[PDB]
């Protein structure tokens, strides 16, 4: 239900903010070791040839669970809908990844379904996006926000994400950024990836939450 703990502001453009420690250790576990039997390559149809081929835009492993899919998880998904103030009607079920020895999610907007996405199609707007990291990753991983006003600038961070505002994985951390204004229109600063991973293992769950109830 109700969460308290501290929440980094990130951004305005786009509303981005860092919701530390929205997760515990062993939620964060729980969830990998669920997901881990039932990860798959990330693919999609290719539409010429009619057959199935390795994604090149998000090329993780992934899968997905449904909401309510047990109770360990409903209860993180309660927890979602507290903080994002909408209700669990318009929430999409989480999706699951794992990237490692290379592997990203090039830079694209979470407006709509995308047909890499693990389960099923879902039409509707997302307004809102919850990417809860469940294990710390050493280095290159970073959810990057090209668009971002302020591009993160050092080292001790990849070079992808200095192309942008920068989010290193951090188990239990959760990242929410808005892809709609609060008018409803679309934000183009929303605009975010997931960089090669380079060292180390990245899980990720994604919450993707519409202005409207799913289905239904
Ligand atoms: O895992 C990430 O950092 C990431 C980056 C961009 N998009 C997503 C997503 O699942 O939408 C996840
Ligand atoms: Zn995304
Ligand atoms: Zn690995």
């Amino acid at each position: 239900e109700e969460w308290r703990g501290e929440v980094v502001h990130l951004s305005w453009s786009p509303r981005a903010f860092l919701l530390k420690n929205f997760l515990s250790d062993e939620e964060c576990d729980y969830i990998v070791e669920k997901a881990r039997p039932k990860m798959v390559k990330s693919s999609v149809v290719d539409n010429e040839s009619g057959k199935s081929v390795d994604s090149e835009i998000r090329t993780s492993t992934g899968t997905w669970f449904a909401k309510g899919e047990d109770s360990v998880i409903s209860k993180i998904e309660k927890r979602v809908a507290q903080v994002t103030m909408i209700p669990l009607e318009n929430h999409e079920g989480l999706q699951v990844l794992h990237y490692h020895d290379g592997q990203k999610y090039e830079p694209h907007y979470d407006y709509f379904h995308d047909p890499v996405n693990a389960g099923p199609e879902h039409g509707g707007q997302r307004v809102v996006t919850m990417l809860m990291y469940l294990t710390t990753v050493e280095e290159g991983g970073e959810t990057v926000l090209p668009n971002a006003e302020q591009k993160v600038t050092g080292d001790g961070w990849s070079e992808c994400a200095k192309r942008g505002l920068a989010v290193k994985p951090i188990k239990g951390d959760a990242l929410m950024f808005y892809s709609l204004k609060p008018d409803g229109s679309n934000d183009p600063a929303s605009l975010h990836g997931s960089c090669p991973t380079l060292k180390g293992d990245k899980w990720s769950a994604t919450k993707w939450i519409h202005v409207a109830p799913i289905g239904g």
